[PDB]
């Protein structure tokens, strides 16, 4: 951001000039990236088998895909070291904006106060938050809060305000987030391929003492692919530069 | 303001005298000030970038100046010595119209707590508080206080009776105060000259090593300006003289 | 306008000037008249130096 100043009146004093300042931009890459899988079976099990396998293994292997992505993504899992934006969590841990859930009683930091905060600090960044992730673990949880006599503390929907989403293919380290709140807007995921099948026949797979060579094994084989990118839009915000757009409620270990 | 008295009626001792009165008035200036900024850059620049870059750093510049007008009339951050009238944070403090936040459960000074005991205190000084100025925190912080069972204290209809004005362009300074209650009638601002914009093409900037001849680097600039005043009516109401419009809730330092 | 320490550069000290100019000659007609050669048409009363 540019910065002005409070100038006085004079010809010849220092205090009567203007002050000079610069605004200036920065740059924030989408790079795809490919994650893949080659499953082998042999030709003779494909053959006597009453359900067609390789559309079980097409199907499992697009949901191995699936969470590979969210993985990286959201946790930094094997993230690509050529997506130069940090995954959710470590972004918002690096950023101060994470606060750890108090399980118990119902309280300013059960999971809807964790949240509430979270979304505190994310707002005051100049950002918008409008989307939570998280497990299912919250959901079930939140429906049984009590309050100091016991009765439900949340018994309708407290979440108004975020989109939530719900990982269900077991990407979510339930010891790394409890949830994570973002500005959905700053988030961008690039699809440059969506998921492809290749069946394999005489393809070879490995080398030396590992070496499969499917078609004198009698195999065929899945080939999955796809190519994805991630960039997260830190940036400047009326309230200052590099501000990033997006907070975590931590779990807490003891008490 | 005049002050009366009983009179027992007596030719010769001293409680049959009518006591003689005075009443008073007082000067309040606002005293117009200059808040600039030039931003230079080159023509080629300007030529080959994708956007409008000479309109951003107009808008850019605008809001610059905007924040250090906020700085100035609220929290007093770089006010110019020519303003005789105190900020409306430094006012609210001096005047003893203060109140400390009570962070944690639900209390006479929590947060709807302490903006009524402020707005009774201007309320008894005679003025009628109508505004009140915050950062977005005061309404995530209402949102998420907990009575002592843990359940949420304020589901709605919290700061009704204010005009509530939220500050977005970083101004806002948390360590000073929560929130600014205020008598809007008795705060002026005067707008000598709003924000003016003149492009410069053959302009100089600076001295000696640091000159910047503009038409001979190929360069252009923006200058921007405005001068604004600031006061605010400390005086006398019916309750007593030099009353101050203003109170404060100062944050929570000690919980 | 100006140089150095003296340099005012109008548009970053919000000032705006006047350039006032003219230009003009004289020329004085001395030359023969009847009377002879170089002869000088103008003669000034001085001011009292001693009283």
């Amino acid at each position: 951001l540019p910065e002005a100043g409070w100038v006085g009146e004079s010809a010849t004093e220092p205090e009567g000039v203007i002050p000079t300042s610069k605004v200036t931009w920065a740059n924030r890459t989408l790079v795809a990236e490919e994650v893949a899988v080659i499953i082998p079976v042999p030709e003779a099990v494909i053959d006597d088998a009453t359900v067609a396998i390789l559309t079980e293994v097409a199907e499992q292997g697009g949901q191995a895909i699936g969470k590979k992505l969210d993985q990286a993504v959201i946790f930094g899992i094997d993230k690509p070291a050529s997506w130069v934006s940090p995954a959710l969590v470590p972004a918002a841990v690096a950023a101060g904006q994470a606060i750890a859930h108090v399980s118990g009683v119902a309280n300013e930091f059960d999971l809807v106060g964790a949240s509430n905060k979270v979304a505190e600090k994310v707002a005051l960044a100049g950002w918008a938050p409008d989307t939570l992730l998280s497990s299912l673990a919250l959901r079930y949880q939140v429906a049984n809060v009590r309050d100091a006599d016991g009765n439900l503390a949340f018994r309708d929907g407290s979440f108004l305000g975020f989109n939530t989403h719900f990982n269900r293919n077991g990407a979510w380290a339930p010891t790394s987030a409890v949830g994570v709140i973002a500005d959905s807007s700053r988030v961008k995921i690039g699809v440059r391929q969506d998921i492809t099948v290749k069946f394999l026949d005489q393809a070879t797979l490995g080398t030396g003492e590992n070496q499969i060579n499917l078609a004198e094994r009698d195999m065929v084989a899945l080939r999955l692919k796809a190519r994805f990118a991630y960039v997260l839009g830190v940036s400047a915000t009326s309230v200052g530069a590099n501000q990033t757009p997006v907070g975590v409620v931590t779990p807490d270990v003891t008490a």
